[PDB]
């Protein structure tokens, strides 16, 4: 199993503010088996399969359960807040070599199952942060859905 993520999102329409917490990791896939887990997070705003903003967490040293609390704003104007994506991936970094995801997930235009209901629950609710828990996938499968 990869992990699961827990943030919260916010949407307020008149300012197009749409803020990001990332809260906490857990039960994350260790990606150096007989070495140590250093997680961070990237939060990705896209559309179209475009990376239009790039946003991460801090580090976290030698943990499969890593605590955040780290908030993250991005503007999106209400005539398009139902077209974007919001893309949240756990890596593992290390200092040399590209850094490995362990997983991902999107909420937004195209998603499904309990990432579509935490979209539509903070578009219903405008200005009322909502956290909820979501389970990581592998990311060929993530980014072959956020593609094109």
């Amino acid at each position: 199993k990869l992990g699961d993520i827990c943030f919260s999102l916010r949407y307020v329409p008149t300012a197009g503010k749409l803020t990001v917490v990332i809260l906490e990791a857990k039960n994350l896939k260790k990606m150096d088996v007989g070495g140590l887990s250093d997680p961070f997070v990237k939060i990705h705003l896209m559309q179209n399969g475009k990376r239009l903003k790039k946003k991460k967490t801090t580090i976290k040293k030698n943990t499969l359960n890593p605590y955040y609390n780290e908030s993250f704003s991005f503007e999106v104007p209400f005539e398009q807040i139902q077209k974007v994506q919001v893309v949240v991936t756990v890596l593992d970094y290390d200092k040399i070599g590209k850094n490995d995801a362990i997983g991902k997930v999107f909420v937004g235009y195209n998603s499904t199952g309990a990432e579509l209901r935490h979209w539509s629950d903070m578009l219903a609710n405008p200005r009322r942060p909502i956290a909820q828990w979501h389970t990581l996938q592998v990311e060929e499968e993530v980014d072959a859905m956020l593609a094109v």
